[PDB]
C-alpha cells in the first residue's frame, strides 16, 4: 500500500496500489509538495496491485527504490518497486530488477528512455 503527506497539505493520499501512488507523489501531485510519502512494504513482486501481502510500513522517501530494466514498464507503465531493504531490492535485480536507487536519487532516465541515446542514467553509475 502507498500514501503520500504532502506539505502544506493536512491529508494525505493514500492508494492502494503502491506504483499509483508513488507515480502520483512524482508529479500530478498538485498542488502541495510531497513532504514525505509512506508505503506499506510489501511487495515485492509485485507491488502489484494486487499486492503481495502485507507488510512493513516505511518512509518510501527515505527508502530503496528498484527500477527494474527487464520487466517493467518501460514502454509502457513503469511500476517501481519501493523497499525498505537495500539487500531484497538488489536481489530483485538479482533476478531481473534493473538499478537500485533511493526516492532522493531517482531519475528520469532510469525509469524511462527517451531515446536511449545513451545517456548515462544518473552517471553512468548505476
Amino acid at each position: 500500500k502507498a500514501q503520500i503527506f504532502l506539505e502544506g497539505s493536512p491529508a494525505p493520499l493514500f492508494f492502494s496500489q503502491v506504483r499509483d501512488a508513488i507515480a502520483y507523489a512524482r508529479g500530478p501531485e498538485q498542488i502541495a509538495p510531497i513532504l514525505v510519502i509512506y508505503v506499506n512494504d510489501m511487495g515485492a513482486a509485485g507491488a502489484t496491485w494486487d499486492q503481495p501481502g502485507d507488510g512493513n510500513w516505511i518512509a518510501a522517501d527515505k527508502a530503496f527504490y528498484v527500477v527494474g530494466s527487464a520487466r517493467r514498464g518501460g514502454m509502457g507503465a513503469p511500476e517501481a518497486v519501493p523497499f525498505s531493504s537495500r539487500d531484497e531490492a538488489a536481489a530483485f535485480v538479482l533476478a531481473e530488477g534493473g538499478q537500485v536507487l533511493a526516492l532522493a536519487d531517482i531519475t528520469d532516465a532510469m525509469v524511462l528512455t527517451p531515446v536511449e541515446t545513451g545517456s548515462e542514467p544518473r552517471a553512468d553509475d548505476e
